[PDB]
């Protein structure tokens, strides 16, 4: 079930919310924003459904882990954080169990190497980065910014999700 469920309506909703949930100064770290350079060239592959289970799940996953801690709620509004991370929790759980299960279609570890690799590198460098900075007020900011950019990009592969007339 690797369909544009949260990419159609969740795109704007998540975008706006996630945008108002992050309160910081863009000038707080101009020498940190640049990071997590995800190779959209090789990672750009949303034409496959059973192949998006890894990339998709991985994305919402890394977010759940980070939002699964108190550090996240301690960095930004708790209310927004709760409802936010909450939606993703049930999202990944359902979405994943949707494609993951044999009810639909599965993927092979052959192509999953790249997908899993890219996604892994992103989340890895993300958590690792902020982890080295001691979850400082600057790290969280950088991670967030990239999260939005990468998110929008990953979702903007075909640009045919849902005609927003
Ligand atoms: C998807 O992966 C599973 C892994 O066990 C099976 O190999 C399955 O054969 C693959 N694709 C389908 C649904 O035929």
């Amino acid at each position: 079930c690797d369909l544009p469920q949260t990419h159609s309506l969740g795109s704007r909703r998540t975008l706006m919310l996630l945008a108002q949930m992050r309160k910081i100064s863009l000038f707080s770290c101009l020498k940190d924003r640049h990071d997590f350079g995800f190779p959209q060239e090789e990672f750009g592959n949303q034409f496959q459904k059973a192949e998006t289970i890894p990339v998709l799940h991985e994305m919402i996953q890394q977010i759940f882990n980070l939002f699964s801690t108190k550090d996240s709620s301690a960095a930004w509004d708790e209310t927004l954080l709760d409802k936010f991370y909450t939606e993703l929790y049930q999202q990944l759980n359902d979405l994943e169990a949707c494609v993951i299960q044999g009810v639909g279609v599965t993927e092979t570890p052959l192509m999953k190497e790249d997908s899993i690799l890219a996604v892994r590198k992103y989340f890895q460098r993300i958590t690792l980065y902020l982890k080295e900075k001691k979850y400082s007020p600057c790290a969280w900011e950088v991670v967030r910014a990239e999260i939005m950019r990468s998110f929008s990009l990953s979702t903007n592969l075909q640009e045919s999700l849902r005609s927003k007339e």
